[PDB]
């Protein structure tokens, strides 16, 4: 099953990276707004989006750990 | 040695991801506090925790590079 | 071609991680400055550098996805 499981995990990684890119775009837009008009509200919003981007990164890294675990089997 | 080295590196990745999750939890708690009561102090603390989370991510990515390097040998 | 492509992708990952480390260093310096003398300007600058570090992380993760895709071929 390892090779097929790896195929699925690659699809999961692709999907998560599409989500991560959307997050990064939102974060970059919020940064542009912050730089244009700095304020407490713009700082908080930017931080919020930064934290969410980190969260998604952690999710991506967990999928990569599953790739490594499924690879070990055939190794 | 490559297959055994990969086993060790997977254990390192697991351990680092446990550390990353603890960091992300701390970061998310700091975000909640910031949103509840925004202030300069809460902003700095949240940024601090965000930077630490990035640091840990870089450490995780270096372990993944070692996975790729050890895989190449048997490739 | 998969094994050779993987060699190239490992070189790309190494290069990107050198860039990521330089970014993390800049980010950590900006954090130290922020903690020393907090201000709106120091907050924005730190956020800017944090976002850039996330951007580079996303680039690194895309290289790892290409590693997984090239591995699947020989799997
Ligand atoms: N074989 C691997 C390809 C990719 C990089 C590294 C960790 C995971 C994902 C498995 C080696
Ligand atoms: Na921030």
């Amino acid at each position: 099953d390892a090779q097929d499981k790896l195929k699925y995990l690659v699809k999961q990684l692709e999907r998560a990276l599409r989500e991560l890119k959307k997050s990064l775009d939102e974060l970059e837009r919020s940064l542009e707004e912050l730089e244009k008009n700095p304020s407490e509200d713009a700082l908080v919003e930017n931080n919020r989006l930064n934290v969410e981007n980190n969260k998604i990164i952690v999710e991506v890294l967990r999928i990569i750990l599953e790739l490594a675990k499924a690879s070990a089997k055939l190794a």
